[PDB]
């Protein structure tokens, strides 16, 4: 399967795909990176392994439901088959979204039916909770909502930050990200028809 990996800043999430689909066993490839950026580090990591580089921007052209098609552009151009989403910094639309229904994998710093949104550990130290994680789903039209594939729980500390919290739950995404890519590129897990995740 054809990998197209979006980010937006430093790209921990994306080094551990790289690392991930190098294998021989991996059955998918990144063939492309792309970002809303232009000076963040996932764009080195990308070249460094030599992975084509392709960025966009808002302020290059017009609203938004054009941003997505100059994106599905470069897709369609790469011959995509799944997209990733790693640290991505822009809602997709309705039609985006809808193009690429059941093909397209978001990381998500919560345990997902909890703390959706942008600020997922402020939300979490901010309730108390003594247990947090991380989550793969697919991307669905509604934010944070879409099928769950995998997820990992990690502890809370007592005196915890967003800082050495995240750091915590990276570790997991760096472990769930990759292996949730593998079951969707291999074909063992698929949306299904019934809406729900289904493992062949
Ligand atoms: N339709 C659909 N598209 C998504 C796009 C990105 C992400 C990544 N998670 C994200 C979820 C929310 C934001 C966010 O609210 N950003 C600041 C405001 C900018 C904006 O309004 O976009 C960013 C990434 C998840 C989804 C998802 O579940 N469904
Ligand atoms: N995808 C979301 O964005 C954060 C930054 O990831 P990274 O771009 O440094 O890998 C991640 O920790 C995750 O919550």
């Amino acid at each position: 399967a054809r990998v197209a990996v979006l980010i937006s800043g430093t790209g921990s999430n994306l080094q551990a795909l790289i690392d991930s689909t190098r294998e021989p066993n991996s059955s998918a490839q990144i063939d492309i990176v792309i970002s809303n950026k232009a000076a963040v580090a996932g764009l080195d990591k990308a070249e460094r392994a030599g992975i084509p580089t392709r960025v966009i921007n808002h302020k290059l052209y017009k609203n938004r439901v054009e941003f997505d098609s100059a994106i599905d552009l470069v897709l369609e151009e790469f011959s995509i088959d799944i997209v990733c989403l790693a640290g991505f910094m822009r809602i997709l639309s309705g039609p985006f979204v809808q193009k690429w229904n059941g093909k397209m994998l978001n990381i998500h710093p919560s345990l997902l039916p909890s703390f959706k949104g942008s600020n997922a550990h402020e939300q979490a130290l901010e309730t108390g909770v003594t247990v947090t994680g991380c989550t793969v789903h697919f991307v669905a039209e509604d934010v944070d909502a879409g099928q769950i594939i995998l997820q990992e729980a990690v502890p809370v500390k007592r005196g915890d930050t967003v800082a050495t919290l995240s750091e915590r739950v990276k570790l997991a995404e760096h472990k769930i990200f990759p292996a949730a890519l593998q079951l969707v590129a291999s074909g063992t897990v698929q949306l299904g028809e019934n809406g729900k995740i289904c493992w062949v």
